[PDB]
């Protein structure tokens, strides 16, 4: 028996308290799916949704956050055909779409005007039971633990989509800015899974961490005077691709500076008040392409999922209770993002 | 027949001034080819040859300017296979290349470390007889007036390469900034050849010229305070691709502003002191691609040349001598608006 | 005598052709003053409040616009010190200010945090009786035409302060972009009143107009190919000052190009999504200063009205009713010239 | 004790290898003065003189470079009325001026048309004996170390002049971008010497150096995602002035972003391919002024030197031989300085 009440984390207003409180269990729409989310991931966007910094409008309306959730389908709608009860499903950033849009008929559904967003426009994965469109829902393979898939739902798909947006060939050099973070570690693992020579740029103790994951090179801004020259000496002309994972505005310009001739620099993050200038003369002469990578489509999601399923990508995670999620948000204000943290909805 | 003197313009060092004086005939390289230039075009990169301002080291030694030139092959070198004597050929920006470099083997020769640039590292098109690599040369079909071919070798090719860097499908809307200029008059026509709905942004009443080159709609900076708003209103969300021919920094920033989501913004020129900012947030959300377009490849060259051959492109041009071409040149140090300027040796 | 219902133009909605409508006469403020406005001016900023274009949010409440109003005080209001019934007064863009801010003690009141703006924050001059703070209200001299003082309330003070911000010496060259516009004609007359050599830049048949205003020579973007070179030729190295009235971005960048070494380029307009780049090399070597001029101080206001009273400044206007002012609103979004407009409240 | 031959570092061609040659000692003009240059500073401007990248032309191609030199006067010309042999003298970037130009009467000699520039048009301080105009030469006090005064001749005077162009009062906040560089350290010390509150923006926490120089707050691009917001928090609305030493483009637009209302943003360097855009709306509403500071005037130079004399400003330096100067030129064509290099023209 589907329950009638659940535990969720709800903030009524921007900046307001997250509440571990009892709320009604959602009942699914005709095209939706009801998922007992057992584990949910926390990316930093949830703090930006809470702050309201994005020009977009959060539902507020007592919103439950979350865009990365793994669970089991417990109820299906009337017009849902391909899903069966007991299947594993994922709540992604793209909750639903119009599906007959210019952007929706293309391969990129999240850029539709009538997009429904988990944790922004719709109640997200921080609750025990969540509703998601069956068409945009994730097919998670049985025989892998949902705890490990939860970070893949946003971080794995995004970093994989960025590497694919680089249009890089096997053997080329890819540079990962901010490679010591969780997103960066996943970028390193995915790039090695695509047969790419990996160069890693970040400040601090990450020199050991990247090699822990297999990264072929690491560079420290703390010790290295000019990143451009050092990178271009280690890559013999610049990296064929650059992934700007750090949101600091200076690594973006450095990436644009040290990228190889005909190289591709992709922005991945969604930061505020950050701009990347570049000399038109050098952009034309080197024919570099600055590409923006948004959230991936279902096909990219399925690829990224298969990478973890086959064992190419493994991200260590710290499991925390839904009650303790409040503390987690505090860490995000202080930039204490700890690897990848996943929440057990039961606790 | 060949002469032993050829009327060209050479500097001895940086900062010196030209002259029409006949100079010794350049020997042919073994893979090179000697072409008698019948007509030659003039772009501002030749204006940038002087003063040594471009960061890439230049032939401070004696150097002949000029890059775009159409003429007849009078002789070749030791090893050449596909060329026949008497054929019509064109010299472009890329004179020769490493031919086995990473960037040269990929298919993009202009990007080698050992690139030869006509009018920078070899004698250009401002001479009567010039030597250029046969593998990087133009192949002109007979029956086409050379006066009209000269602008295709540089401006037409650059416009075609820019339009193909947009990766636009038949039917999308393309916005061209600086469409009243020569680069602009050419891009509107090349875009119309692709089945592209053309939107043009230029200042003044160069509109009628645009509109009647086949463009759907025209936008005027004088009239509009916000080009972005009008452009996004006329295209229903922004153009799928934007080609930046104007070098003003504002059109660059506007191009990134009014471009459609999943759009393609292309830089074309070799502009000094130009910078294109873009907010990372909107580039990521719109999944925008800001790409830089350099010279076209041999295949792109032939596509543009065949567009000239088949009658889809029509270009106004103006014939003046090499002997009598420092007036228009200095006028252009002041960026004199000049119809395509071709150089008839005679 | 003073009615209880008045004719006015109010757009409760941002984007509505606002209807000539009867509204309640405003309740007199405690320290404020009630002014029967007999003539009111129309500036392009009035359109932007209607458009909702400005990042600064206008009053989401019923707003009757206007920042330039000339009238007679019909009720004095409490906490007023020197205002007397029968005095002539002017409603400015700055309706009131905190008067005890870091910037308010600095002598520049419009940059206070608690600033109230006529036609934006408080009900403006398009109504029969309007409320304004006594300290920022204009002292218009009795015996002087109200129709003609109305345009000075926004254009005269602003262009005069811009010329003050050019910090130009007697005999120096000033170049005025958009000199044929409403702002521009006043700029030419004020600059000639301060002993400056006027150069005028505008498109079309306006050359005789500007030269009749006292402009020494005229340059036309329509006929002249390169404005920078021609201006530098007319001035022997560039104008000592430039005033950018047109919001077109081309003249702003050209102004930074052709301004003389050690020159001063002053921005005046309030445009949308328009940026001014400048080559760091050339701005440093030429030591040019790009300075922005916002609303004038009370001292600047009285200086400009002094110019009008003594006859140095003459404004041309077509007196129109409040009716058919929606025609001119459409004309302003139409990107089109119609001439300076002053409205008689009676009609 | 004047021989007829000296040691100098000369390059006959742009890009030529500089040579430690013996060359004839220059013959002093009647209005010139001959200074045994004992110490000479090396800033990146000399490297741009060598490259010929600047739009101007080192027209002396047979050229000994150098714009900052400290030495003893060993000979004067016929028209040198007030200088004495044994006095200390400084070779500044501005070697001489016409003294009858508009810009020369205004007090700004470097913007003269007939200006001769040390290390560019006239032989500079890289030689043992150098010639400089007696009117434009710097008066260094006897009893001060020439090695330490030499960097003030270019860095100290320039940062002092920029801080002067800010026209800031005692107690206001000034923000220094690139505060960890040599220019940055000098401006921090000068700004403290004028009674300002210094805020410093640069890379690394090793910049406790800035806190030692007197900077009141410091912000790190590494740690802080958005510098603008944090700076405005630390200054309660933005710094009253900004001094842009870094030529990176993003810091220049960021400086324009976070500068307080009615503030002054000053550009200082002479970079290539650098440009500062700014939104006209915010420049007008905030009345921000983007001003460029070129080299200082003689009054500015003596004001700056008095400060070193009194001990408020100190420039740690690495002393290198005149022979080794080629190494210094080699590094700067590649990347920035590791410190203020000064040449003992004895070695
Ligand atoms: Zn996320
Ligand atoms: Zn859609
Ligand atoms: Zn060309
Ligand atoms: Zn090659
Ligand atoms: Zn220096
Ligand atoms: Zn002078």
């Amino acid at each position: 028996p589907i329950p009638s009440t659940q535990k969720a984390a709800v903030f009524h207003k921007f900046g307001q308290r997250y509440q571990f409180e009892k709320i009604s269990v959602p009942e699914i729409g005709d095209d939706d799916i009801l998922v007992k989310v057992i584990y949910s991931g926390v990316c930093h966007t949830d703090i930006h949704v809470w702050l309201g910094d994005f020009p977009m409008e959060a539902k507020e309306l007592p919103i439950v956050g979350g865009h990365e959730g793994a669970g089991v389908v417990v109820k299906v709608g009337q017009n849902v055909k391909d899903f069966k009860i007991g299947d594993r499903a994922g709540i992604k950033w793209v909750n639903s779409s119009c599906t007959t849009c210019e952007h929706c008929k293309k391969g990129n559904e999240p850029n539709c005007g009538d997009v429904v967003l988990s944790g922004f426009h719709r109640d997200g994965s921080f609750q025990q039971y969540a509703v998601v469109n069956g068409n945009e829902a994730v097919k998670i393979v049985d025989g892998i633990d949902l705890v490990e898939v939860s970070p893949i739902l946003c971080a794995g798909v995004t970093v994989y989509k960025a590497l694919k947006d680089c249009n890089i060939q096997a053997g080329d050099t890819v540079a990962i800015t901010g490679a010591g973070g969780g997103l960066g570690s996943l970028c390193i693992q995915y790039a090695k899974a695509m047969g790419l020579r990996v160069l890693a740029v970040d400040a601090g103790e990450k020199q050991m961490h990247c090699r822990h994951l297999g990264a072929d090179m690491f560079i420290n801004p703390f010790d290295s005077p000019n990143l451009v020259s050092d990178i271009q000496m280690m890559t013999q002309g610049g990296p064929h691709g650059v992934i700007n994972l750090a949101t600091a505005v200076k690594p973006m310009e450095d990436a644009t500076h040290y990228v190889r001739t005909k190289g591709t620099v992709v922005l991945v993050a969604l930061p505020k008040d950050a701009k990347v200038p570049v000399d038109v003369f050098s952009t034309v002469t080197r024919s570099v392409t600055v590409k923006g990578s948004y959230v991936g489509s279902r096909q990219d999601t399925d690829d990224a999922l298969k990478f973890l399923q086959r064992g190419q990508i493994k991200i260590p995670i710290k499991v925390l209770p839904l009650e303790s999620l409040t503390e987690v948000f505090d860490n995000m204000i202080n930039h204490q993002v700890t690897g990848r943290v996943v929440l057990d909805l039961w606790k």
